């Protein structure tokens, strides 16, 4: 993984996207682009560039598992990195999650080492 790769953060409360972005930054990642919701994300990734999508669970109007589904049927997209990100782990989610095509699943509050983590294990399950 390069460290341009352009990140797409997903959530209804501009402080938890603000937190997601800067441990990106703490990372050494500093691509990163906003969205308020499913469809404000779909709105965006369809002007194309994304590498990677870090989604909340909740979000009104198109939430998480939606936004996901999306992305996996699109032609074009249908292999982006999803991380999901959670208040709660439930086994149904992480499995309803895992079948939609998740790359992987947190549970927040999290801190930059478990954030690294997360995206260590993505980058090698999908080769990256």
């Amino acid at each position: 993984a390069d460290k341009e790769l352009k990140f797409l953060v997903v959530d209804d409360f501009s402080t938890m996207r603000r937190i997601v972005r800067n441990l990106l930054k703490e990372l050494g990642f500093n691509n990163v682009e906003e969205a308020e919701d499913g469809v404000d994300a779909l709105n965006k990734l369809q002007a194309g560039g994304y590498g990677f999508v870090i989604s909340d669970w909740n979000m009104p109007n198109m939430d998480g598992l939606e936004l996901l589904k999306t992305i996996r049927a699109d032609g074009a997209m249908s292999a982006l990195p999803v991380l999901m990100v959670t208040a709660e782990a439930k086994k149904e989610n992480i499995i309803a999650a895992a079948q939609a095509g998740a790359s992987g699943y947190v549970v927040k509050p999290f801190t930059a080492a478990t954030l690294e983590e997360k995206l260590n294990k993505i980058f090698e399950k999908l080769g990256m």
